[PDB]
């Protein structure tokens, strides 16, 4: 029994001074977290430090206000859709230049499509909806007035960059594409801002001086230390070489390693992410195209085994996930995969699936329709998961009895950004679902979008997911997105798997150090890291 929420974990009030080193597993090429190139976890935890937000996904995975940054955020009126932000007086970059409109108006261009095709961002997540963005003459009061209504309005300006210093390197693309992703950042409108770049080996951080925030920064010195092969991150937090490491994929042999270091002063945390394992079924081409094929084979998947074997030995009461849209906490989740039969590891379901679309056994091989053996299916996933590679195997042998074989794929190639239509059947990777489950879906679900890897094509799923976008509130959103969510399990390209556990490993010196299982990350409140007291 714990006095700790999701949100309070490993509370405290540290000392003041002293260094941190955190583990990171990429180097920084691209310092622009929005960019198309810079949008990963890992320059979002190096840059989190330095790049102000509106707003900011907490652990419950809420969204809150950034009362450091800004006085006020109101939705004014619908008619149209106005916010208004007041932004603190006192917010300044850390030249002492306040932070005002002319921040929030650069940011919008970027984004919003029209004013700089030219940017090479990763997705505009509503910003285009902004037609009209204005500041009152103090540079502190921000209108924004939509096109039409979009319900992820506080999902937007979440990272903000100086824009009386990428005016003095160009035009807004050559500043947003050259000086704001290549250059490593000398400003900061955050707690911390950059000391030194070591390529390839370390961030070293230091208190902003201007910072105008209520809490710290506690800390003399912030360390991202890069180690790519994050199988030895452990080894690196045991030799005080790291004090924190966030690997992707923990195993229960990690686990178990990192429980026997308590007395070297090592805790960790763990948590259902935002990430879930999938696997895509390649609907555009191959015996994948055959929805018959599609059903048959996610009814003898078995999801029980499937999560007994991988995740049941070291994560107790871990959740299964039987939706595309929402994860397990969402408001509109159900199990909508198991109310089709899917995962159900039901044999006897899936021949008769595949009898009655004409497909034939023939000396255990699966025969298609036309009397030809169906294909070894091309069964691809990313490395670096370990969850995955036994998944690969156990679906392996769930489908074996129908007559299927399996060609089991991996390797830097085998990435969701070099899928083909023609080069797998089956796919084996993970989601990173939003606060906004219709602000996603549009990402995935919609013809010629950037993630719809396995073929969706439904003009009543966009419609839907259009409908759910413009709702006023999450859970009206909800209600509505929910539709789609039946469409698209109907459609059997996406059979949804189980949440990745997180894993913070760290020393216990660290407070106010904690998960935030979500695509932000711990590095969501470094103003609040420090050291503990020890005793005088």
């Amino acid at each position: 029994v714990t006095g700790e929420l999701i949100t309070t974990v490993n509370s405290g009030t540290p000392g003041k001074g002293g260094e941190v080193t955190f583990a990171v597993t990429r180097d920084i090429t691209n310092w622009n977290v929005t960019s198309a190139l810079g949008n990963n976890a890992v320059v979002r935890t190096v840059t989190l430090p330095i790049v102000p937000s509106a707003f900011m996904v907490q652990p419950d995975f809420t969204l809150k206000m950034n009362t450091d940054l800004l006085e006020s955020a109101e939705l004014t009126s619908t008619d149209p859709q106005t916010v208004v932000y007041r932004i603190r007086e006192d917010a300044v970059w850390s030249d002492g230049v306040p932070i005002t409109g002319d921040d929030f108006i650069y940011f919008w261009k970027t984004q919003n499509r029209r004013d700089c095709p030219e940017c090479l961002i990763n997705a505009s997540y509503g910003h285009d909806f902004i037609e009209t963005l204005e500041q009152d003459e103090t540079g502190k009061v921000v209108t924004a007035t939509f096109s039409e209504p979009f319900l992820g309005w506080q999902g937007l300006f979440m990272f903000l960059y100086p824009a009386h210093l990428a005016e003095k390197h160009g035009d807004i693309a050559e500043s947003y594409n050259n000086f704001l992703s290549n250059e490593v950042p000398a400003w900061s409108g955050g707690p911390y801002m950059v000391e030194s770049f070591d390529p390839g080996q370390l961030v070293t951080l230091v208190p902003n001086p201007k910072w105008y925030g209520e809490k710290g920064p506690y800390l003399d010195k912030l360390k991202f230390r890069i180690i790519t092969d994050s199988t030895q991150q452990l080894t690196a937090l045991e030799n005080g070489e790291v004090d924190v490491i966030y690997p992707q994929g923990a195993t229960q042999d990690m686990v178990e390693q990192a429980a026997g270091l308590d007395y070297l002063g090592i805790d960790f945390q763990m948590n259902p992410s935002a990430n879930w394992y999938f696997m895509g079924l390649n609907s555009k081409a191959g015996p994948m195209s055959d929805i018959a094929l599609r059903k048959a084979v996610l009814t003898a998947i078995d999801a029980g085994d499937l999560k007994a074997k991988t995740a049941d030995p070291y994560l107790r009461n871990w959740p299964h996930m039987g939706s595309v849209m929402f994860l397990p906490n969402q408001a509109g989740y159900a199990d909508r995969r198991g109310a089709r039969g899917y995962g159900t590891g039901d044999v006897e379901k899936a021949k008769g699936i595949l009898s009655e679309a004409g497909y034939k056994l023939s000396g255990g091989s699966l025969l298609d329709p036309s009397g030809k053996p169906v294909s070894t299916l091309r069964l691809s996933f990313p490395p670096g998961y370990p969850a995955a590679n036994d998944m690969a195997r156990l679906i392996t042998g769930y489908i074996a009895p129908l007559g299927l074989k399996t060609d089991l794929l991996t390797g830097p190639n085998a990435t969701a950004d070099y899928l083909l239509s023609g080069n797998f059947d089956l796919h084996l990777n993970y989601f990173s679902q939003q606060v906004f489950p219709a602000v996603k879906a549009g990402q995935i679900f919609l013809r010629d979008t950037r993630q719809n890897y396995f073929g969706f094509n439904d003009p009543k799923i966009e419609e839907i997911i259009g409908k759910a976008a413009a709702a006023s509130s999450i859970e009206e959103s909800a209600a509505i997105l929910s539709e789609a969510d039946e469409l698209a399990m109907d459609y059997a390209a996406l059979f949804p798997i189980y949440q990745l556990p997180t894993a913070l490993i760290y020393k216990e010196a660290i407070l106010n150090l904690r998960d935030n299982p979500n695509q932000l990350g711990p590095a969501y409140n470094t103003a609040e890291w420090g050291l503990a007291e020890l005793e005088h």
